[PDB]
């Protein structure tokens, strides 16, 4: 099956996920001098202080924490969405060294990691109906810079250890994901998909412009995961990002001039 290798990675994903080469595909570079402000854009609003977290897991290509979605404990609205959306889980691309690692780029920018959070679209009453739709996920990408550490963070990386491998999982019960929130909360927003197979093409982008710092033993943590199952050859979980895909036409919006 799919992954991020030589033989498997996203060059090959198109025989399997022919949307692979859609219209609306991401991840994109985002061209800070010919995104539009937008004056018609409203501020975010995250409203995050019911938050529930459950479990964190390990599913092979990366790490997901996942939240209880039953009710709208963690929400966001405002900016380009219509309607409510709420958290559903959180995981992070990231690279090798750290000069690579992000989905989006800007300017040809590479960061050394990315933050996704997803969130669904109540209108639809569950994650497997929103992402039939082209309005069914808004997703919050937030960029990380190696400097220093981001303490909001630490309590995830202490936790890698016992989630090594694929299939594992643990508990991960009262996490605030507002420590891994930027101060501001300008952000750029375009319409796009999945950045991994099914690749969908059902998500509002809303693309952070400050990132937030995390320190080099912080995302070294990270690079010691492993893509393999237990009792499989080691694998390193790194390099697990797409890379940049054709904008096409669309615009590229901005909340800030
Ligand atoms: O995060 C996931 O992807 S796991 C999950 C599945 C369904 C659900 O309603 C809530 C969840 O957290
Ligand atoms: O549900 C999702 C899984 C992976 C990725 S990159 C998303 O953006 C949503
Ligand atoms: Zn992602």
């Amino acid at each position: 099956h799919w992954g991020y290798g030589k033989h498997n990675g996203p060059e090959h994903w198109h025989k399997d996920f022919p949307i692979a080469k859609g219209e609306r595909q991401s991840p994109v570079d985002i061209d800070t001098h010919t995104a539009k402000y937008d004056p018609s854009l409203k501020p975010l609003s995250v409203s995050y202080d019911q938050a529930t977290s459950l479990r964190i897991l390990n599913n092979g290509h990366a790490f997901n924490v996942e939240f209880d979605d039953s009710q709208d404990k963690a929400v966001l609205k405002g900016g380009p969405l219509d309607g409510t959306y709420r958290l559903i889980q959180f995981h992070f691309h990231w690279g090798s060294l750290d000069g690579q690692g992000s989905e989006h780029t800007v300017d040809k920018k590479k960061y050394a990691a990315e933050l996704h959070l997803v969130h669904w679209n109540t209108k639809y009453g569950d994650f497997g109906k929103a992402v039939q739709q082209p309005d069914g996920l808004a997703v919050l990408g937030i960029f990380l810079k190696v400097g220093s550490a981001k303490p909001g963070l630490q309590k995830v990386v202490d936790v890698l250890d016992s989630i090594k491998t694929k299939g594992k999982s643990a508990d991960f019960t009262n996490f605030d994901p507002r420590g891994l929130l930027p101060e501001s909360l300008d952000y750029w927003t375009y319409p796009g998909s999945l950045t991994t197979p099914p690749l969908l093409e059902c998500v509002t982008w809303i693309v952070l412009k400050e990132p937030i710092s995390v320190s080099s033993e912080q995302v070294l943590k990270f690079r010691k995961l492993n893509f393999n199952g237990e009792g499989e050859p080691e694998e390193l979980m790194v390099d697990n990002w797409r890379p940049a895909q054709p904008l096409k036409n669309r615009q590229i919006k901005a909340s800030f001039k």
